[PDB]
């Protein structure tokens, strides 16, 4: 683990078992009332309209930086890839590993 030093959103790990997604995001803290997403395209790789969401949670600050972590978990059927989206402020930002999204593999 590095703390990103600029990116407002960045995916730590996830895990897929088969039946449950679960992972952890570093989020920079740049105001309250974060909404901190995770929107995914199932098994057939459909994206559902972006309505394939787990919603993550606070966790806690991260030592010796601006940032914190939030994590999510959600029993899940399926699924292809994902990525993440942070509002904030009224901002908007993404991490989809540079619009390839982050690849499930089978």
């Amino acid at each position: 683990a590095s703390i990103p030093s600029s990116a407002s959103v960045q995916l730590d790990s996830y895990n897929y078992d088969g039946s449950t997604f679960s992972g952890k995001i570093y989020v920079k803290n740049i105001a309250y009332s974060k909404k901190v997403t995770v929107v995914y395209a199932d098994g057939s790789d459909n994206w559902n309209n972006n309505g394939n969401i787990i919603a993550a949670s606070f966790s806690g600050p991260i030592s010796g930086s601006n940032y914190e972590y939030w994590t999510f978990s959600a029993s899940v059927k399926g699924i292809k890839e994902f990525y993440i989206k942070y509002e904030v402020s009224g901002k908007t930002y993404y991490d989809n590993n540079n619009s390839a999204n982050y690849q499930v593999s089978t």
